[PDB]
């Protein structure tokens, strides 16, 4: 408690990504390891899921992502695993096909599923984790 | 396997939490890392759920994580993230409300939403991840 | 970015684990740190679910599981934590007992919860998180 290293504990903060509607950091630098908070598809500015249905939704949540992990000095890359939580199983595909537009190479790790219901009435929401660089 | 640091991994337990239900540990510590398995209401004496509902069951979860954390060397400010699964997307504040009594200050990264069904109709149940001190 | 060590990314693949259906690697090794994706009951050749229900599709995500450590140059003793995935809360017990037979010591940590559905129609599906020897 004294006798080892003091790691970098950081909490990661920005106006890119929406306020907090509960008790929680977007995100927690804890010495390398990013955990990013779950992250629905709402609009930075108004705190209300944007419209447009599971696409548009799962879109925005990633660009949410996208912000925090730039905030933390890191990118897309730095992920190495990620969560989607998903309001409809039949949706998996549809928001593959966005995720694969972000994730582009070194993919992380992953989970997949439907749950019961999400925050908000979200239809989905994304977790992740990730490491800050160098990485070989 | 052999070539690099032995690094320190030990099994967490403690009787002022309930016991186990399947084959599992309450935590396990890896080199500074906590890893706590989901907590339940569950009183630790008897080993069933608390009376009251949710809002009861929260806070003996959350009391009981306090203790796995005790025996580990670490805190609430220790926790870096957590996960709260729900039976109710409903009590999704409820739940907030006794959890900020706990997290007081650096708060953890969150993940929170309802799943289908919780061990033994639970109403709330809570995972932590948490790095052992000193942290700057 | 360039001012701290460079740490391992390695994309874990076997064809003894079944191929992606989605864009994420069967497994990421960051450092020691070994995210698995999650394991459905799926046959490594064909792809699809075996046959027989939650017990054997348990089994067979395990032996994925162990596949996937085993290319990491791992087995069970380093998992640290664990997650389980049911389409039925009430298969909790026997999913428990296929479980133990292959985490024997040192258990993980652990959460066991019902989701509202898993892709494919899996009635279970298995997360893990190892760290790489030496452990004390
Ligand atoms: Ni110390
Ligand atoms: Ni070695
Ligand atoms: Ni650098």
């Amino acid at each position: 408690g004294s006798h080892m290293s003091s790691l970098v504990r950081r909490i990661i903060s920005t106006a890119k990504a929406p306020a907090a509607i509960g008790p929680y950091s977007q995100a927690v630098l804890v010495d390398r390891t990013i955990y990013i908070s779950g992250q629905l598809g709402m609009d930075p500015a108004s705190g209300q899921l944007v419209p447009g249905g599971v696409v548009e939704e799962a879109k925005q949540a990633l660009t949410n992502i996208g912000e925090i992990l730039k905030a933390a000095g890191c990118d897309f890359t730095n992920v190495v695993k990620a969560t989607v939580l998903l309001a409809d199983i039949n949706d998996f595909s549809a928001v593959n096909d966005v995720y694969k537009q972000y994730f582009q190479s070194s993919f992380p790790a992953k989970a997949a599923y439907q749950v019961a219901a999400l925050p908000k009435g979200g239809r989905v929401e994304i977790e992740a984790i990730a490491v800050q660089g160098p990485l070989t």
